[PDB]
């Protein structure tokens, strides 16, 4: 399983660390990478992929995931021939573009034909219970979808 973290400050990364550990706890071969250090040209090669992404100024994706989101949004983006996914997003209702990055990644993947393992989870500023409830569900799902 490949867990991708896209954080401007470092919160998605922390959740990803908790999540990867739950999967190390439930399975074992888990790879945790930051969007800035993932050779995303092989994202296709993933059987089970998780993305954790925050939403930034003007609803823009996290910096480390810009090339990735742009790539995933490019005419050169590959079809998720055999890739399934789940997205967790950190956002704030006070902003207009609440959780837009999650909406973007969730959409484009599905548009490309990726299989959604779990409905996208949008998280507000309190964030910490969503990551946990979401964490508990991907574990249950992945145990049931591998
Ligand atoms: C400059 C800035 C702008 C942001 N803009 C938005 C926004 O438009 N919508 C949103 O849902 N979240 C926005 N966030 C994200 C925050 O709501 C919050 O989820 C943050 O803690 C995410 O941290 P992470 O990047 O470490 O995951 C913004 C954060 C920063 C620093």
């Amino acid at each position: 399983i490949t867990i991708i973290s896209a954080s401007q400050t470092g919160n998605a990364r922390r959740v990803a660390e908790a999540l990867r550990d739950d999967l190390l706890a439930a399975k074992l071969n888990v790879k945790l990478v930051n969007a800035g250090d993932y050779k995303f040209k092989q994202i296709a090669s993933e059987k089970l992929l998780i993305v954790v992404t925050s939403t930034q100024g003007e609803g823009e994706p996290p910096e480390e995931a810009v090339a990735l989101h742009k790539f995933l949004f490019s005419k050169k983006a590959p079809k998720l021939e055999n890739t399934a996914f789940a997205v967790f997003s950190l956002g704030d209702t006070s902003y207009e573009f609440f959780c837009q990055s999650g909406k973007d990644f969730d959409s484009k993947l599905a548009e490309l034909g990726g299989e959604r393992l779990l409905d996208r989870v949008d998280a507000d500023v309190e964030y910490q219970a969503a990551a946990s409830e979401w964490r508990a569900r991907v574990v249950d799902a992945l145990k049931s979808r591998a």
